[PDB]
This record gives C-alpha cells, structure tokens and sequence, in this order.
C-alpha cells in the first residue's frame, strides 16, 4: 500500500482542493474494479487523477476494447491503494458533479462515503461529447494511457470506432459542454507523478 511520507503528501496535496468549489468526478472501469479516477475543479483548474490495476482481467479486456483503450501492461506499475486513500480524504459532505451517477454512487457508498452528494448533470450522451475533438487536441498530453482501438455498438445497429474514454478528459469535455466552449481555465494536476506511479526502473544510460 502507501508508505507514511507518501500518505501525508497525498493528504496535503488534496487540501489544495477548495471544498466548496464545483468539482467533477468521472471513473473508468466498473465501480467494484475501477481503473482510472479523475476529480476536477474547473474554476481553479486543480485535479486529482490516478490509475488502478484491475482484479478482473476478463472484464478489463472488454472495457479496454469498448470503453477506455488502456493496455493492462501499462497498469503494472501504478501505486496501490490510492482509490481508497483518496476517497477517505475527500472533504465531508462534498458536492460532486457527474455525467451519470449510478456507478459513482456505488463506489462512494462501498467506501462508506454516503455523505458525499452527487449531481447528475444528465446531458444527452452526444451533447456531452460535443467538444471531444477539441479537448483531445489541446489536452492529450495530460493522459497518454489510452493506446488501444475502441469500438462501440450503436443502438440502431452496427458498430463504430470512437475516441477512447479517459476519466480526466471526460471531466474536461463535460465542463466544456456545460459552458458552451472548450475555453476552460488551464487544468493542473495536484498529485506528483511519484504518488501515482511506482518509482520506475533506473533510466537507461544512453
Ligand atoms: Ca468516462
Ligand atoms: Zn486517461
């Protein structure tokens, strides 16, 4: 799990969030086995974003192919235990905005955070992604984990290749849809990379 200095840094980093500010939350993966979480405050730009290795490899392969496009191999070096640690430290009675609340509600309740309230902004699914292309054009550098091809079924038949779903860029584009343009304030990560990923192997000497 997390060490001591680590945990204290995580808690300090999160205090950078304004407990009364508008805050989006989005996850990828099922709520019992999430693989990517983002918590984003558009007014000040601050976001908490991290990953988790799945326990169910089979369901993970389907989500990779039909939702997030993450390669399981790229999750082998994430820091364990962040999901429970972050959820435990969220401010009391915080009000979070989301696009579809049912799975997030289950995740939060599973961690005994029934005090956190959810506002389902309830945009139609295409409207919610109006600014998808613009947000990837501008912010792709903020998450490079979505490497695989993603296809989804259309209701009225057939399938199509779509842009992969990223918890972070989904928050950014949902804010863009609400404000009617991609001109959100500059987003900035609150977590250091060393809290998100295990220390990598030593660099190759080139
Ligand atoms: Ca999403
Ligand atoms: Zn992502």
């Amino acid at each position: 799990g997390l060490t001591y200095s680590q945990t204290m840094e995580l808690k300090d980093s999160m205090l950078q969030l304004d407990p009364n500010a508008k805050t989006w939350i989005d996850i990828e993966g099922r709520p019992e086995d999430p693989v990517e979480i983002a918590i984003y405050q558009p007014n000040n730009g601050q976001y908490i974003h991290f990953y988790r290795e799945p326990t169910d490899i089979k369901q993970f392969k389907q989500d990779s192919k039909h939702s997030h496009g993450i390669d399981i191999q790229d999750l082998f070096s994430v820091q364990p235990g962040l999901t429970s640690a972050v959820i435990e430290s969220l401010p009391k009675n915080m009000v979070l905005s989301c696009q579809g609340a049912d799975d997030i509600r289950k995740l939060l309740d599973s961690q005994n955070r029934r005090d956190i309230k959810l506002i389902d902004v309830s945009m139609q699914k295409d409207d919610a992604r109006k600014f998808e292309d613009k947000i990837w054009d501008e912010y792709k550098h903020l998450c490079r984990m979505h490497t695989g091809i993603v296809t989804q079924k259309k209701k009225r038949g057939g399938k199509e290749e779509v842009t992969p779903h990223c918890a972070l860029l989904d928050c950014l584009m949902f804010e863009a849809a609400v404000i009617g343009s991609p001109q959100i304030p500059t987003p900035r990560p609150v977590l250091s990379r060393d809290l998100v990923f295990r220390t990598g192997p030593p660099r190759v000497v080139l």
